[PDB]
């Protein structure tokens, strides 16, 4: 009954294991560099283990040492994406549940996938650098030697060598500060991580951080010009802990903090634990994006406690955080609230299957990723086809507070442990005991390996979806005759919510007339939106419907911050422009060495450039 980690080149689970991480290191900006040991305590599930295999990427590899002694090693040949093997020899066979520990002196590559490193340029302040780092989903291995792979759980703890004037944070526990002594102008910062974890948990951020504290489990991290407006944005961070506690079960991992990131950061958000990052973009001044906060945070049980075994059964992780998600603000906001979050998802799901197409393998519920690089399969199919899947399951067993009580039992049955979709569907079937007459009705084939939309569409409140509906039919269908009649005061009931809706049914049948979009802007003022959904949106939809005004606009946003959501089609679009596609290609290349790494390598493939 074996599964493989097809993203990995380490040895498995079912060889070896990795239960901690002792890891002192230090930041060299100068030289963008970490560079240290990796201490590891790896556990045999084999009798007689004389060698075992870890996962690295651009790694310099310095010596490999247990008990006191250097010990025999390989690198095997890269493998693209994957990085290269490296093959560790045992002094001692090993048997079932012993234990050795590798000491592993390390170099990472200024080039390193997992970070960015930033000049005092790129900086709020402008005086000094920054560092961060991303691992998901297999970046752990380009700052450290490992089992890459999220079927191998450990705990950790890190000393850090930094610059006196920064500071260090972790996903763990702040265990001390302290002055090195070592020929340096560096300060010592550590920390623990108590709680097992995957290794694309690990995370680093160095700067000229500040923080501000905004709930009894949590402080707001950022530089000192984005401290005052985060902490004002995030303000129900710890309502939401609250909620979700309800909702999973106790939170295990102590410390709930915030991370606001400079705004090349790639995603919107990243459950590292204990130490969440999120992107500047969330900054809206009205706390209208906060359902990113709500999202990281029930990660802190599905994908932080129970993990997706592999990255195949990645929908596990989002499909039931997004589910979690969408709970915590119906609680917060009404469930007719979250009926329009959900309706909205599902609106995301039938873009993203019309962008890959109905056929692509990618749009299975369940995919296979051998061969394929994770960073470039990546889509909103795990988590809209997982959490429409989750609907659709909770309206047909009884509604939410009975799947609610499924949801806690599985975090419950599962915490601490990596699983596939088998074992959750395993455990579905035996909680619903009662009702497998039901669980058969569902259509699992399709569901869970069939491409496409899913077979069935759950039911959903219209509430605040009409509004939107009634909205952009009207764009959609207008003529001439009809605007001169559009105004100002159709905006009056919406939320920026509904808005950001009323953009997306708009965008999904561009173009518009270019004379239409114009008096949009004409009646709406979308152009003075800071909101960045809705920009995002406002401007896809100028430039799909060919206005070459909003051309800087787009390369504006698109450069301005890194988040891959808008920059990758804000490219895109910009570049299916005849009128900007010079333009857009250019941009790239003058600003693809300043970008952060992944994101610079999709933006080139969808740029079609190198
Ligand atoms: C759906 C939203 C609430 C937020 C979303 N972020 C997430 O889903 C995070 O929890 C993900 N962990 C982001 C991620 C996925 C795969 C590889 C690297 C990083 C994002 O768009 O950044
Ligand atoms: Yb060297
Ligand atoms: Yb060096
Ligand atoms: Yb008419
Ligand atoms: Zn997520």
């Amino acid at each position: 009954p074996e599964i493989v980690d097809t993203c990995s080149l380490a040895s498995p689970a079912s060889v070896c294991r990795t239960k901690h991480l002792h890891l002192r290191c230090s930041v060299d900006f100068t030289r963008r560099t970490l560079t240290g040991t990796a201490a590891l305590t790896v556990q045999s599930q084999e009798d007689n283990l004389r060698s075992l295999v870890l996962d690295t990427k651009d790694l310099t590899i310095e010596k490999v040492v247990i008990n006191g002694q250097e010990v025999k090693y390989a690198l095997g040949e890269r493998q693209s994406y994957k990085g290269s093997p490296m093959e560790i020899s045992l002094p001692i066979a090993l048997s079932k549940n012993q234990e050795i520990v590798i000491e592993i002196s390390f170099e990472t590559s200024p080039k390193s996938s997992a970070l960015q490193w930033l000049t005092p340029e790129q900086t709020s302040g402008k005086e000094h650098p920054y560092l961060f780092s991303q691992c998901q989903a297999i970046h752990c291995r380009a700052i450290l030697p490992c089992q890459d792979t999220p079927s191998v759980k450990l705990t950790y703890t890190a000393e850090v060598s930094v610059p006196k004037e920064l500071v260090a944070l972790m996903s763990a526990i702040r265990d001390g500060e302290t002055p090195d002594p070592e020929d340096p102008s560096r300060k010592i910062y550590k920390f623990i991580q108590k709680v097992p974890i995957p290794c694309y948990l690990i995370a680093l951020v160095v700067g000229a951080l500040e923080s501000r504290q905004i709930g009894p489990r949590t402080l707001v991290w950022s530089e000192k010009e984005q401290v005052e407006k985060s902490a004002y944005e995030f303000s129900e961070t710890e309502s939401m802990l609250k909620i979700a506690e309800d909702l999973g079960g106790p939170y295990v991992w102590g410390q709930y903090d915030l991370l606001v990131l400079p705004p090349s950061f790639p995603y919107g958000g990243m459950e590292n634990p204990c130490l969440t990052f999120v992107t500047p973009t969330l900054l809206a001044g009205d706390k209208s994006l906060s359902n990113v906060i709500a999202h990281e945070i029930s990660h802190s049980w599905t994908g932080n406690l129970v993990t997706n075994k592999t990255w195949d059964h990645f929908w596990l992780n989002e499909g039931h955080t997004v589910y979690l998600e969408r709970h915590i603000c119906g609680r917060l906001f009404g469930e007719k609230f979250r009926h329009f979050n959900a309706l909205g998802g599902w609106g995301e799901l039938q873009n993203s299957v019309k962008t890959f197409g109905e056929t692509h393998p990618f749009t299975k519920l369940v995919v296979d990723l051998t061969d394929i690089d994770p960073d470039v399969a990546y889509s909103s199919v795990p988590y809209e086809k997982g959490f429409a899947l989750l609907f659709y399951l909770e309206q047909l067993l009884g509604g939410p507070e009975i799947f609610l009580g499924f949801l806690k039992a599985y975090v419950e049955k599962f915490s601490y442990k990596s699983i596939t979709t088998d074992d959750w569907k395993d455990f579905l079937y035996s909680y619903f005991k009662d009702k497998v007459d039901v669980l058969n009705q569902v259509d699992w084939n399709a569901w869970l390996y069939s491409p496409g939309l899913p077979p069935i569409k759950p039911n959903y409140d219209m509430t605040l979806t009409n509004a939107c509906i009634a909205l952009s039919q009207r764009w959609i269908t207008a003529k001439e005759d009809d605007l001169n009649s559009f105004n100002a005061t159709d905006l009056k009931d919406l939320s920026s919510h509904q808005l950001n809706e009323f953009l997306a049914q708009t965008l999904q049948r561009a173009p518009l007339p270019l004379g239409h979009i114009k008096r949009m802007q004409e009646v709406y003022n979308f152009n003075a939106i800071n909101n960045s959904e809705i920009r995002f949106r406002w401007l896809r939809l100028c430039i799909q419907s060919k206005w070459e005004d909003a051309i800087p606009l787009a390369l504006k946003m698109a450069t301005e911050q890194g988040r891959m959501k808008f920059t990758r089609p804000l490219f895109k679009d910009l570049a299916a422009f005849d009128k900007s596609h010079d333009q857009a290609v250019r941009t790239y290349q003058e600003h693809k060495a300043s970008m952060h790494p992944v994101t610079a390598m999709l933006v080139g493939k969808d740029l079609k450039v190198d």
